[PDB]
RNA sequence: UAGCAGCACAUAAUGGUUUGUGGAUGUUGGGUGCAGGCCAUACUGUGCUGCCUCA
């Protein structure tokens, strides 16, 4: 069925408007952004297993810049988890409206290809570099501080030096001889990436110079137990005789193969070619996939924020407000993506508000429709099927973050195309599209409030925007008004809330059921909002349990009794009065729970809402003090099913019998606890019977301890 | 800077199981829809390893 977990559809991945077809043209205006990088949380030495120097990206003059034909909007700064620790990333506009020659652009584009294909090794047989044909079409280039002025500019000299370098295309063929002996220059290695010239020619291993040992030489002990010295090693393995046996040695670290950095984890110089790119900049380059991917994701969320400000009139289209793009990114992220956050908290809050909004709308739009009809209409509008259709219509599937980020397996680099797919497409369940709509609603609600959330629903396509008899029938309710600490402006709502369908003496208002319908959704929402805003920051699972335990007719009935609602209840059913008196007796001492007592509790919430001029706050002011003791009790001690508690205490020993229908229509259930006895429970339903059996077993077990 | 095979965990897919829930021919409750918790087949990622490339 549409909106079901069992139905899956494939969708193309969305690329932000500011990155789509964004390739700089010769002699045309372009934009240059600096990738600002700051080490905000250094990695502890215990996690840094080699205890290597942490390299704050900010300690070095060279960085990367993004060159694009279209402007990039302001995005929140975001963390990246490097081997140095948490690095906060900023994307900062450095130059706008400037032009580049064909030769300058060719140098930039060639170096851009060189980064992704040669440095990062992301170009695969399935991928082709087509910068003019690629959907995501921007260039990345080196920036450097000009003359120590602290001002960053395009390092053209360095790009040209990379082009003149033979080391660009492969391993340099410069073999040293006794006539042309190798000369070590320290300045050339302090911030160098090196390539060993005698091995692994198809995939040359690259290393960062971590340090230069001036005390160690080719005659010193080799790190592999296979050889006595560095000179013996090269002579034995590659037949290479060194010209300079007194040259210093390089301490080196492998260039990182891990390109996903979005979450926390917790040699002889003469025989090496110097890669023309410095090690500092190469460390920055390794972050480009996570940075660009995150940038792309945040730009998609900002695009959705801006689109919603245009379509719903919620927030401002361009920031100097609407929700933070990071919260939108949360609402667009499935738990499968493993990105440190998920849509589940926002989804649950949205659902509760959605119910409230539709319930209110239906109640006001259909003044003559009975509860069962409003409940039926409600059930259709809030369905996972309808929500899926709305999310699909809004283009959410192409914007959702569904799978774990893996650059060489599921990411397309800028300027590349796929040779005709984990790079361009994703498979999504219809239910997940529905869940995302509720999470977006929760985002707008938490960030911009209820009116904004309603305007957001309207933007998705959900339309969400006698007197003598009265005085006689309300006689004595003044004590009730004082007990609840609320005075009704229109006592007809109070009368309606306490009028059962059997109470035909009331010919001036309806029965309580319509207000029950309205109140149910109000209480669910208010309770859910409160639980979501709770300082304990309950998990999605715990929020579900607490919502289930607090939003319950039994609890509403228990409160109705404690607050004397039963004394004001108007009914003409002696049996109902006896059931209420028996339940009231049971509640006063500490057995069927009278449904009507929970219903009138909800109906009075509906009454107060209508009498207060649709003020949820007034309703909450009245109900929160009544519910606060229970909210505190269950949020301190998250509740349990007696069947589950018995199964937790006795998992292999407690076995329940099938449902036995007794001669009176009532169900009987027996629980056998191996070595501890058999306990029988009876009730009008299998759980009432099974729970009664489980409670009898639990009582016996606890009494024998 | 490489590949593979075990173990932990997360995770979606296709089956089953179990709690909640719905209007339904509802002769007095087994027809189907959606959620949770489990069992199985099979996917990916990180990590604890193990073998195994270069050093």
């Amino acid at each position: 069925r549409p909106g079901s977990t069992k139905r899956r559809q494939c969708y193309p991945k969305a690329i932000p408007e500011c990155l789509r077809e964004s390739y700089p043209k010769p002699d045309q205006p372009c934009y240059l952004y600096v990738i600002g990088m700051v080490l905000t949380t250094p990695l502890p030495d215990e996690l840094n297993f080699r205890r290597r120097k942490l390299y704050p990206p900010e300690d070095t003059t060279r960085c990367f810049g993004i060159l694009t034909a279209k402007p990039i909007p302001q995005i929140p700064h975001f963390p990246v988890y490097t081997r140095s620790g948490e690095v906060t990333i900023s994307i900062e506009l450095k130059k706008s409206g400037f032009t580049l020659s064909q030769q300058m652009l060719e140098l930039i584009t060639r170096l851009h290809q060189y980064i992704f294909s040669h440095i990062l090794r992301l170009e695969k047989p399935a991928l082709e570099f087509k910068p003019t044909g690629a959907e995501s079409a921007y260039c990345v280039l080196p920036l450097n501080v000009v003359n120590d002025s602290g001002t960053l500019d395009i390092d053209f000299k360095f790009m040209e030096d990379i082009e003149k370098s033979e080391a660009r295309i492969g391993i340099p063929s410069t073999k040293y001889s006794k006539e042309t002996p190798f000369v070590f220059k320290l300045e050339d290695y302090q911030d160098a990436v090196i390539i060993p010239r005698y091995r692994n020619f198809d995939q040359p291993h690259r290393f960062y110079v971590a340090d230069v040992y001036t005390d160690l030489t080719p005659l010193s002990k080799f790190p592999s137990p296979e050889y006595e010295t560095f000179a013996e090693y090269y002579k034995t393995k590659y037949n290479l005789d060194l010209t300079n046996l007194n040259q210093p040695l390089l301490d080196v670290d492998h260039t990182s193969s891990r390109l996903n950095l979005l979450t926390p984890r917790h040699l002889v110089p003469e025989l090496c070619a110097i890669h023309p790119i410095p090690a500092s900049l190469w460390r920055k380059a390794v972050c480009l996939p996570s940075i660009l991917y995150r940038l792309h994701c945040l730009l998609t969320a900002e695009e959705l924020r801006a689109q919603t400000a245009s379509d719903a009139g919620v927030g401002v289209r361009s920031l100097p407000l609407g929700p933070n793009p990071g919260l939108i990114l949360q609402a667009l992220t499935l738990s499968n993506a493993s990105d440190g956050f998920n849509l589940e908290r926002l989804e649950m809050l949205g659902d509760s508000f959605l119910k409230h909004a539709i319930t209110t709308y239906l109640f006001c739009t259909y003044p003559d429709a009975h509860e069962g009809r409003l409940s039926y209409m409600r059930s259709k509008k809030v369905s996972n099927c309808n929500l899926y259709r709305l999310g699909k219509k809004k283009g959410l599937p192409s914007r959702m973050v569904v799978s774990i980020f893996d650059p060489p397996v599921n990411w397309l680099p800028p300027g590349y195309v796929v040779n005709q797919d984990l790079h361009t497409e994703q498979c999504i369940a219809d239910k997940s599209i529905a869940d995302c709509v509720e999470a977006l609603l929760g985002c707008y609600l938490t960030s911009c409030g209820e009116r904004a959330a309603q305007l957001f629903l309207c933007s998705l396509g959900l339309k969400v925007l006698a007197e003598k008899t009265l005085n006689h029938l309300i006689s004595g309710f003044e004590t009730f008004e004082k007990k609840i600490n609320y005075r009704f402006k229109n006592k007809a709502y109070l009368l309606q809330a306490f009028t059962h369908a059997s109470y035909h003496y009331n010919t001036i208002t309806d029965c309580y059921q319509r207000l029950e319908f309205l109140g149910d959704a109000i209480l669910d929402y208010l309770i859910t909002k409160h639980l979501y805003e709770d300082p304990r920051q309950h998990s999605p699972g715990v929020l579900t349990d607490l919502r289930s335990a607090l939003v319950n007719n039994t609890i509403f009935a228990s409160l109705a009794v404690k607050y004397d609602y039963h004394k004001y209840f108007k009914a003409v059913s002696p049996e109902l009065f006896h059931v209420i008196d028996d339940f009231v007796k049971f509640q006063l001492e500490k057995i069927e729970v009278p449904k009507a007592m929970g219903d009138i509790f909800e109906s009075l919430a509906g009454a107060i809402y209508m009498d207060s001029g649709m003020s949820l706050e007034v309703v909450w002011q009245v109900y929160y003090p009544m519910m606060q003791p229970l909210i505190e009790k269950f949020s301190a001690n998250v509740p349990r099913s007696p069947v589950r508690e018995l199964l937790e205490m006795e998992p292999e020993t407690a076995k329940f019998s099938p449902a036995e229908r007794t001669y009176d229509g009532k169900v009987r259930v027996t629980v056998e606890v191996v070595g501890k006895g058999k306990f029988k429970g009876v009730g009008r339903s299998y759980r009432i019977a099974k729970s009664a059996a489980a409670r009898r077993a639990l009582r016996s077990l606890k009494a024998n301890q």
